[PDB]
């Protein structure tokens, strides 16, 4: 068991992220509908942003919409586009005093132009902070991402910019969506799947995993910081 | 609890991928020199091979040697480099009789010679075999491996015989060093490590992942097969 004052006692992952699963299963089971359970989740994100925060970790990285999920039900879909707008309308006063920097990584063209317009003037509103990185990944796909970073170098190897011979694993991560970020140290995923689903494919290879069983609207601080020490105890 | 017959009751993955850790600590447990482990490890590899190949499994990659494992001590190296031809010499005529197509994925040119020709026979004398795949990571990284098709394919854009909009996922899958395979439904990493340590990155995007704390010599069929219940249990 650990608790927080113990947790500063080692070392805090510079970058966390957290696949954000069970919104619809944890609605499911207390006998609401799915939509609900998105609500919720929304809470637990600035929650999880702040404790974060106070414990310095650097990136915070959460995949909030996967490119799949375009498949679910229609009301479903429109419901989660309209997620970023409200999550900035009750929180970006917060999390511009809390000297956060919200960024977007994801194919945002695919987005409704009324969900992007919220977004931007979010980003722009904490661009010139310095302090935590609140990374939303929305419509975001590891794989694409690898073929968009290899289609830009060749584009450029053709138009006589870049030689062949210096595309190293160094300069191929600046041309992926998270372009001079650092990789997460620790990658964490709730709701009991024990998988990557096209997740930061790159840049989680040698990240440490850590999966739970709780449910994103059940994933509070205590969880969170058990996470926490479950990462302290891996070596090698 | 899950046995054999059981396990045939359902779905059977076409394509199992192993992250065969562990060998060192099985050694240091029994106060066994840490190469007395990687001699014991060569002989699950062909148990699990035999049942795979039961079982129908198509394609069983096992994760021999990481390109990180240079850096171990060189009287160690050396002995892992020696096991693929006492592997072969012990086992090789048992997986022709089997059907088995033995092939290697990593970079080959930094092996030593005695164990390039040694596992090059090997592939040869399967070739015009047709029965189950048997993938041996052999000095593999996945990041290596997604710079090595980016740059195969700037090089045909840069000559002409490639245009950039015809770059997509499948044509990229093509590139890697897992050819046409098809990608891993179910991997399995033993020693209680849990991440992905730079191996098959694309290639596990939608895989299924099971890690257990035995250690890869005591992986025994029991062990394999509740690996495989647990496969069967999974969905979405
Ligand atoms: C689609 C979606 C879903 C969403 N959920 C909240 C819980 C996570 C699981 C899905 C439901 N959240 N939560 C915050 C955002 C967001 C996105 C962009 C941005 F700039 C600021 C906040 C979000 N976006
Ligand atoms: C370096 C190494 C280590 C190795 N171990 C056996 C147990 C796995 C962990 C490392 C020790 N095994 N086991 C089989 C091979 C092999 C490689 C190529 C090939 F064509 C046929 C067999 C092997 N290669």
């Amino acid at each position: 068991r650990y608790t927080k004052e113990d947790i500063l006692k080692g070392e805090i992952p510079e970058h966390i992220a957290i696949i954000m699963d069970g919104n619809g299963r944890w609605a499911k089971k207390r006998s609401l509908p799915r939509i609900a359970g998105h609500h919720e989740g929304m809470k637990v994100v600035k929650r999880t942003t702040k404790l974060a925060n106070e414990l310095g970790v650097k990136v915070l990285t959460l995949y909030a919409f996967s490119t799949e999920n375009w498949k679910r039900p229609k009301m479903e879909v429109d419901f989660l586009m309209k997620l970023p707008e409200e999550f900035l309308n009750t929180y970006l006063p917060e999390l511009v005093e809390e000297n956060v920097q919200v960024r977007i990584i994801g194919d945002e063209t695919a987005l409704p132009a009324h969900t992007l317009r919220a977004i931007e003037k979010a980003v722009q509103d904490t661009a010139q902070n310095d302090g935590m990185i609140l990374n939303f990944a929305l419509n975001y796909g590891g794989r694409t991402e690898i073929v968009s970073a290899a289609k830009s170098l060749a584009e450029k190897v053709k138009e006589g910019s870049l030689n062949i011979e210096d595309i190293d694993e160094s300069l191929f991560s600046t041309y992926l969506m998270t372009e001079s970020l650092q990789d997460p140290e620790l990658l964490i995923r709730t709701s009991g799947e024990i998988r990557l689903s096209n997740f930061m494919l790159w840049q989680v290879a040698y990240s440490e995993f850590v999966f739970t069983d709780v449910l994103w609207p059940d994933f509070k601080e205590d969880h969170f910081l058990q996470a926490l020490g479950e990462f302290q105890q891996r070596g090698r």
